[PDB]
């Protein structure tokens, strides 16, 4: 829903956010 204006491009914290 909300805006992933740096959500999208960062590629790193993206997959450490589950872990």
């Amino acid at each position: 829903f909300l805006p992933k204006l740096f959500a999208k491009i960062t590629k790193k914290n993206m997959a450490h956010i589950r872990c």
